[PDB]
């Protein structure tokens, strides 16, 4: 596992988007309404590269989130592995 | 607040070992024995930009292993009292 921070620029606003609409079919948290992901951004890259996971402080209907998303290298296959909150921001 | 991964020498390892000592005081665990403060550490720079710019201190963002598990602690330090912090610590958490 080797870690970074990444930006929130549109691709990553993207994997916010698909934590919200994923945890939206949960249900878990009744229906948010994606606003933003926020700094900071952390991925790790899994190893030859297995896949990463993504750390993401999410906004959603104005409360934040922790969402963490894991992605495979091969396939290009996501799942939202964890979906937390509301938390204090960073 | 601009933020960066930082490394896990003494200084961050005893940065866990502040968080672990604190909890210990606390006493809400049993007794929990740090082992090692691993990898991801963040480090938040705080700066104060109205009037002269400076660095106001730090904020750190710790996984630190205590008693075989995993907890998370974030740290408060202002530079010019050296007063740290334990703003939470929490546990214990899956590895990230």
């Amino acid at each position: 596992g080797e870690w970074e921070i990444i930006d929130i620029g549109p691709f990553t606003q993207n994997l916010g988007k698909f934590a919200v609409d994923e945890e939206n079919k949960i249900g878990q948290y009744g229906r948010l309404t994606f606003n933003k992901v926020i700094r900071p951004c952390m991925k790790k890259t899994i190893y030859e590269i297995k896949g990463y996971e993504y750390q993401l402080y999410v906004r959603a209907s104005d409360k934040l989130f922790r969402a963490d998303i894991s992605e495979d290298y091969k396939t290009r296959g996501r799942k939202l592995l964890r979906f937390n909150g509301p938390v204090p921001p960073p």
